[PDB]
């Protein structure tokens, strides 16, 4: 349902954010 | 309702955060 | 109540994070 | 529980916000 | 259950995000 799906989308986006930040940290 | 809408707002803000971070990463690659 | 308020606080903090990141991105563009 | 997970999330988000402010400050 | 677990996963990811940001801040201070 809508709530479950929103939470899953949030989790997915958070993983992307975490990965991009790791890439940024790596270069510094 | 209020809970559903808060969660949707959170999801939207997270997408913006993800996009801005991609822009930042792009310039540093 | 407590759950609703926590979620609202989370949403607010996410917006702050998004704004600060936009500031960071702006200087690097 | 759920309440506790949400509280932990809120706390972590505050730390994230603070660290980002520190980062932004040095670049300002 | 599924909701509880999603929230726990989110919390874990947020901890990773917090740590990486601390590393970034450390190099810039």
């Amino acid at each position: 349902g809508e709530i479950a799906q929103t939470l899953k989308e949030q989790a997915k986006t958070l993983k992307e954010i975490a990965w991009t930040l790791k890439e940024i940290a790596q270069t510094l």
